[PDB]
């Protein structure tokens, strides 16, 4: 058939050709990025005489209402005038163009997905991982600034990008799956990796959801491998018992979902239903991390800034981020406070 005068394929995509000319202004370059919402492009624009990324949604009403709202999210951000604002990526203008919502960006570099491959699946530096963490915090300090309250609801390394290739500064991308805070009209969200335990019980939720993916985050920026990779949510919760124990009876007791991972004995106590794991919080984070034995798989035996202390203080900030009450679970402000990064 012919999809949008032959310019869609038959997916509502935008069939996107390299050197092609828009408005007499932007330079289509080649493809860096595809998913469900549309395409990502590399281009050149002519006015501002930069590289930029131009995010083109699908020629459709559904995608387009979610774009919609991505658009309202980031201007809503650069209302602002903090300087934290800059952690995230910073929408310049958007268009329609033959029938697509074009949101254009900064242009990034690699994400933190990609740097991991990079390394092998080993990790970066405990050096590295803390600028990526006090960033990420600050980041999300100013996702918690009372106007805004946006809960991303997607972290993950996929979604955290360079700014540039020879730098360490990065920016949050891909606002288009926030939950932000109020009304619960979402339960199935997150990426199941990153998922936080009151997600996966079914209870109720706010930014303390980022928190729990960005201490996962951190652990596996420095490890080169996820924390808690569940290939199922059943899988998922047993991996994070395995580490951090049986989750605590208060919340247990209020769980609709409670049922699909746990059992509640006779003595009133919650047990792992049965479904191969170690025992309840017996895979420490303390020997996932190599506190003691030079880092993880004994990699950094003797690297400058990481002696046993400076493990300690990491290890502490990512239990502080994944504690199993989204109340007592660290905030942003109090993580930036903490002595990790304490120069
Ligand atoms: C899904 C999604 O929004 N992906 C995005 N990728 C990039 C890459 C950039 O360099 C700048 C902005 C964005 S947004």
């Amino acid at each position: 058939k012919v999809y949008n005068d032959g310019y869609d394929d038959d997916n509502y995509d935008y069939i996107v050709k390299n050197g092609e000319k828009w408005m007499d202004r932007y330079e289509i370059d080649s493809l860096i990025g595809k998913g469900s919402f549309g395409q990502v492009v590399k281009a050149y624009d002519r006015v501002e005489q930069e590289w930029v990324a131009i995010k083109i949604i699908k020629n459709k009403k559904a995608f387009l209402n979610q774009a919609q709202i991505e658009v309202r999210l980031l201007e809503l951000m650069n209302k602002h005038d903090t300087e934290m604002k800059y952690y995230i990526v910073h929408l310049k203008r958007h268009f329609m163009f033959r029938n697509h919502l074009c949101l254009v960006f900064e242009m990034l570099s690699y994400n933190l997905y990609d740097l991991l491959r990079n390394t092998n699946f080993r990790g970066v530096s405990l050096n590295l991982t803390r600028k990526f963490a006090q960033q990420m915090c600050t980041a999300l300090l100013f996702l918690a600034t009372p106007e805004l309250s946006i809960i991303h609801c997607d972290l993950k390394p996929e979604n955290i990008l360079l700014c540039n290739p020879k730098r360490s500064a990065i920016k949050i991308v891909d606002f288009g799956s926030s939950c932000q805070l109020g009304q619960r009209i979402y339960q199935y969200i997150q990426s199941r990796f990153y998922r936080s335990p009151e997600v996966l019980l079914g209870m109720p939720y706010d930014l303390a959801i980022d928190m729990w993916s960005l201490g996962c985050i951190l652990v596996e920026m420095h490890t080169g491998e996820p924390l808690f990779s569940g290939a199922n949510e059943v899988d998922q919760m047993n991996k994070i018992v395995e580490v951090l124990g049986i989750p605590p009876a208060h919340i247990l007791d209020q769980a609709p979902k409670a049922r699909k991972f746990f059992e509640k004995l006779p003595d009133g106590t919650w047990n792992l239903k049965k479904t191969e794991y170690k025992p309840p919080g017996t895979r420490k984070l303390h020997n996932i991390l190599g506190v003691e034995t030079g880092g993880p798989g004994g990699r950094r035996a003797g690297e400058s800034g990481h002696t046993v202390a400076d493990y300690l203080k990491f290890k502490d900030l990512i239990l502080r981020m994944l504690d199993y009450d989204p109340k007592t679970r660290i905030q942003p402000y109090y993580a930036l406070q903490h002595s990790f990064f304490k120069k």
